[PDB]
């Protein structure tokens, strides 16, 4: 071929070379969503009946 | 034929080869609404009247 036959698709642009994806840049705010959501599985679960 | 006859309908594109399907995908959202749905069965079934 020449070269290193390989071309990489860079998902955001930087000059401080971070190869930042979606997923682990939104980490704590899906983790956020599920702990709200365990809290009221676990409200509704122990606490939702007189 | 020249080939194995069989062509693969995949559902979801993925390099990491993750066949993956709509309803193992969605498998706790659904079991989430009929735990809340049971919930409620039970409410209305021993704590619904004075």
């Amino acid at each position: 071929v020449g070269v290193c036959p390989f071309v990489r698709y860079v998902n955001m642009m930087d000059l401080d070379g971070f190869t930042m994806g979606e997923v682990e840049y939104l980490v704590p705010v899906a983790s956020k969503i599920d702990k709200t959501d365990y809290d009221r599985l676990l409200a509704q679960h122990y606490n939702s009946w007189k």
